[PDB]
């Protein structure tokens, strides 16, 4: 149990590093950090009840191009997976998982 | 100058509505100056004959 404990910190965090490097280079690729934050905000709004787009191939919605919508969905995925991975890391270092 | 559509809230040193209103104002400038210039043209001696 301790061995596996020691090996999971490593393995899991390597899957995180690859994850966060991809997200930040996604920010610098789309432009400003705040700009990718706004497309993430708009895709979160469309994912909740707050807004609808009705479209399978949305070319411009809220002022975003067809390629920007894809980057936002991507960015959302990466956010959720990164938060999950960190949190399981901290959980794997927790006192509850020692026993 | 040019701009891209990454942030539809601010473009240049002017806001988005301030911008809309500038475009309508320019078009009003152009059609008005035409119209003046054409009235002065229609009243000119060059059109008397």
């Amino acid at each position: 149990w301790a061995q596996g404990r020691e090996h999971v910190v490593g393995v899991l965090q390597a899957e995180l590093e690859q994850c966060q490097a991809a997200m930040k280079a996604l920010e610098n690729s789309v432009g400003g950090r705040k700009k990718l934050k706004e497309v993430m905000s708009f895709v979160d709004k469309a994912r909740k009840g707050e807004i609808i787009v009705e479209g399978d191939h949305p070319s411009g919605a809220g002022g975003f191009s067809a390629a920007l919508l894809a980057r936002g969905r991507e960015a959302v995925f990466l956010r959720d997976r990164a938060d999950i991975l960190s949190l399981r890391i901290q959980a794997a270092k927790s006192r509850q998982c020692k026993t």
